[PDB]
């Protein structure tokens, strides 16, 4: 049997008090993960090729994920069983390299690991015929699935309340890889068409943006021993709340009290991304991130998103070095006009399993402060009854509440380990 | 370590809109599944011989089940774990080649693959002295256990709900096979005494069937370089309900509203299947079911079921195959005499790792068709204690009701994995 | 990847009727396990060294547990997930041979096999640097974590049930073993100092502990070709609830109904224990343990416990053996005097993989006794808000009620399997 996963479990300390706590922009996707992951989190896959003819062979993949908060031994949990597919290589002839896979499956994600952000990541249900020989490049095709916990209704109802069936939404996913744009460097140029596809004789709210589309294009360069991707994405409508590939165009959600609320995703979004890792010398590696994404909406509630950080690693010793990771997030309401931002600050001592800073298992103990000022933050009080700006951006000190994170510090430490197998 | 299991996975539509649909005759136990399977179901096994000494070896076995509805990537969920057992080969002398195990085991269940239907399973915790030789057979002795959600009173209580005691039920197996009653064929026989094991001082309802009888003779035909299983099973009472060997002698059940009441199982049942997978030359093979199961119960809610399908699979290579299914079921009211009834048809294109119509893993890309016409249903509406007909057979358009499934067509597609290792 | 972990699952039947049942005496922390073990407990650990470099290496190790009733085979459950660590061997030059891990992990725990009592375990996430050679001994540092469901205040309450938050308790652990005190012994002295850990501007109730100390000192001698531990404890307030280097500083409890409710444990806890195993000739093994606890509280809530059984184990043949277990149990309660006692007398007969007592596969066929005479209880009758007796020990018909398990008896038998791997 082949054993994959990954996991990342530690213990920390918060500077004023009790357990060490995590810190994140609010509005922000992400957060600098250095020295600031709060959750005992691991994948323990199980696969292994069952059939090899030649060429020919069949693989089988698992994935059972958990996730506890590690704040004591016995932590019963719910595992997410997330894959569990069958890819076959060779076996179309005429189609040579190919293989048609069909099953649930992490389908070839991109992320950004030091803000552990996924940018490009359809994966669920699925299945695909991947790795086409096109000759220019590698020519890819999936339609994987996802489904919102409401958003339909059995009947045309006026009110909100009565689209609480789940709706599915379908992906429809191409992408065309591997294309040498130049020396160095290459080329992938792909195309996502989310929809919801509802049950014959249900209907979506009125407006329901239903569905819409994602465009990728990744640069791939090769450089100082590392690479840079560059990355362009453009998505629309029902493609802009969840933001990597996902469709969700019922435009329903729902507050703890099983109420049902509008979330309208009709809009755009916007990203730019810059990621990558650079060997300089023998004695240093680094990673780094630069983005900046603007979820426009035509509800108001969108927000104007930039991060920037570095995580410059110096190795004293084959097997030890010296991390640091320096984050600033800085998200602007598109409601209010209003500015959150934050700056993250952590240096480490850590013993890897290699000379690289992509080498895993990793040790760590580290430092880690954060300083905040946000000016804004969500409507969450109340019900999607009882409220009416819930889940809306608001000031700070709107009707004389609190909202957002304030304006602080804060520094915790403690040990961690990090690993993928 | 050993790494098996069972494990099918893929996505599906409906012709006439949303995620696919998978249908299923009202009354009939099961459905015929090829391009009909709904969920993501996963078995995960691992065990090890933990020592060998010479002939004699010590097995560990282990089993944690999944089953998650696949419309999403992360989906939480509580997996069974439904084996946990420790065989023991050739450690009585004087009984060679037999085993004495103890634990939660899946125990020789006897199933028809295309239909996936178990008819001789008593499968949960356990022990038993397994495979003694008889001379002329093989005998064996287990003794399982399963008990019921409720169904007992710490007093004697006049009033159901007053049954809310979960029971024991102990099933005692005896089988004694491979007895060659002629060339080629092999004859089975067990029989299953199962009954209701009350604590100490409790009582279960009055007229509660308490215990019942199985009774198993399965004739296996060597053919067509494939099998034919002839089976023939008369249950009776207590041994009705579940019908595979397990006992619920208590006869009590709730609603969702945990309100008890009477699922009386006094009467008996008589099961006559015929299967089996023949290949007849090099490019086809076929496995069929035929099956008449005749549920009578005192109470008159029983059911009177045929079913009759065929899997042709024709080999146009080695790996790829075209196999179609064609199933209909009938399943008439023991209590309204009315008759509901369906046929499905489907046509799949699979990629398999062998030449067989058992080589797994597979990789489906089907269309199914699926019309049925139901007279009869059961009455659900309300509560155990606000309805009276609750959970009874009841016409169509009862009391100007809707019961079953109406008289309708459908048709899904997708693709689908399927794979035991 | 590697394999391990630890199972035991059967099948019962209680003497008077229905499914087997365990016996424990009241106010006792544990119960003589063989053939009274109601559980199919399980721990499936999958770890791997991942990286290797002469001397040098990385061992990632994961666990996660399961434990059903096996009463049926289905049987859904949260498993725990238990263990995720990194284990770093030699990567500290100028301090050889010691390991630095980080990770949930259960952390050289001390325990009594027969009664499945662990009285050395701060196992859970944690931290530090294990192994260090002292030159007369091997020094070890850790730091663990556990978490109280509530006893914290966001603000200063009079209120008790306004003690709701989770508090974090700490505790650090410094051991130091190895040392030969004599010929065939070996002496391991530990310090454990655990404090409730609380968030900036939360308070704990009023006389809550807050901290305590842990003190262990374990003598281990050679003998008969087993070993004989002699161990002695002393904690000191936070650390007596618990009682195995796990702290509970904040001295609030929560009822069935979310009450919050004052287990205050300030006050001391005495234990002297002696068990182990010997071969005594070539037919005779025997495990046997002797205990005596003292929890000594200020509520005058604490008990006074004594126990004493033996294994006696005697084989037949290398694989076949009569297991007999006889415990005893008397426990007196501190609030009221009373005394509640036990004898339990098991007679097995087994099949191990092996001519050892400590020898797993084990296959047992069992029959238990147990006579009892309980004279008092605690009172669990009402609500931490409803009842002021609530949680105290209290007289078997304290008020006319029944508290306690009386005066009786009970037999038991069954089949069960249990190994180690
Ligand atoms: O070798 C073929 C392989 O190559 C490439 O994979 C590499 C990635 O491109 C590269 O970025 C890197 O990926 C790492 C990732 O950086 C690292 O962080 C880790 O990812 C973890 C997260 O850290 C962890 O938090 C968790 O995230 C969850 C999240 O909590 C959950 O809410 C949801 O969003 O799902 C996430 C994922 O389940 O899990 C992920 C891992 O699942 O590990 C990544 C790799 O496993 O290194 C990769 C090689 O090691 C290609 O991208 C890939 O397609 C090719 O197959
Ligand atoms: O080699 C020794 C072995 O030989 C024989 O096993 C073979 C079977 O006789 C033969 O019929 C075939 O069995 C397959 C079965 O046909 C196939 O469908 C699959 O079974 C799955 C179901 O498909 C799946 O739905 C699931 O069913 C669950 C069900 O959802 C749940 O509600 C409940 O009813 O439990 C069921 C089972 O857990 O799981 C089953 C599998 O557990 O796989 C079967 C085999 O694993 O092929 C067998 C050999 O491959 C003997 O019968 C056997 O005793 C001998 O040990
Ligand atoms: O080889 C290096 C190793 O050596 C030593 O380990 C040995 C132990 O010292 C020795 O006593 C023995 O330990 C056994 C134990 O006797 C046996 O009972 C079993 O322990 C099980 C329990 O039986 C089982 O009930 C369960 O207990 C749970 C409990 O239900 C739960 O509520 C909570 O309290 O956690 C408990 C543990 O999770 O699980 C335990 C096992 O986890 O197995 C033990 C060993 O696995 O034999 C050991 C060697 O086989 C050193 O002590 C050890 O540090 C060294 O690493
Ligand atoms: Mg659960």
């Amino acid at each position: 049997v082949d054993f994959h996963g990954y996991a990342r479990s530690g213990i920390g300390w918060t500077g004023s008090g009790g357990e060490q706590q995590c810190f994140q922009t609010t509005g922000a996707q992400s957060k600098y993960r250095l020295g600031n992951e709060c959750e005992t989190y691991a994948e323990l896959k199980l696969g292994q090729e069952v059939w090899k003819e030649g060429d020919k062979s069949f693989y089988f993949d698992t994935n059972v994920a958990y996730s506890v908060a590690q704040q004591n031994d016995w932590e019963a949990t719910d595992p997410a069983f997330r894959e569990a597919n069958v890819q076959g290589k060779n076996l179309i002839e005429w189609l040579p390299g190919s293989t048609i896979w069909a099953g649930k499956r992490f389908y070839q994600r991109h992320d950004v690991h030091m803000i552990d952000f996924y940018y490009w990541d359809i994966s669920g249900p699925g299945a695909g015929l991947e790795n086409i020989d096109v000759g220019f490049g590698k020519l890819s095709l999936a339609a994987t699935r996802s489904s919102e916990a409401g958003g339909s209704s059995s009947f045309a109802s006026n009110n909100i309340y009565d689209y609480t069936n789940e709706t599915a939404n379908d992906v429809f996913d191409v992408r065309l890889a591997q294309m040498e744009i130049n020396p160095g460097g290459t080329l992938e140029l792909g195309v996502d068409y989310g929809r919801a596809n509802l049950r014959d004789n249900y209907r979506l709210v009125d407006g329901a943006s239903k569905d819409g589309w994602l465009f990728t294009a990744e640069h791939t360069q090769s450089v100082l021993k590392g690479f840079n991707k560059f990355v362009v994405q453009y998505a629309t409508d029902s493609m802009t709340s969840q933001g990597k590939g996902l469709s969700q165009g019922s435009g329903v959600a729902f507050d703890n009290e099983k109420f049902a609320y509008n979330i309208n995703n009709n809009g755009h979004m916007l990203r730019i991304l810059d990621h990558g890792a650079i060997s300089m010398g023998d004695n240093w590696d680094m990673m780094y991130v630069g983005m900046y994404q603007d979820i426009n909406w035509d509800n108001d509630n969108g927000t104007k998103w930039w991060t920037v950080g570095i995580r410059p690693m110096y190795k004293w010793t084959p097997i030890m070095s010296t991390v640091m990771e320096i984050g600033y997030d800085n998200v602007e309401s598109q409601r209010t006009g209003d500015k959150n931002n934050q700056y993250k600050i952590t240096l480490a001592q850590q013993w890897q399993a290699g000379d690289s800073i992509w080498s895993r298992p990793a040790i760590r103990v580290f430092a880690t402060y954060a300083k905040w000022d946000e000016k804004w933050g969500y409507d969450y009080t109340g019900n999607a009854d009882n409220n009416a700006n819930f889940g809306k951006a608001v000031p700070a000190d709107f009707n004389g509440g609190s909202f957002g994170r304030g304006d602080s510090d804060e520094w915790t430490f403690g040990a961690q380990m990090e690993i993928w197998w």
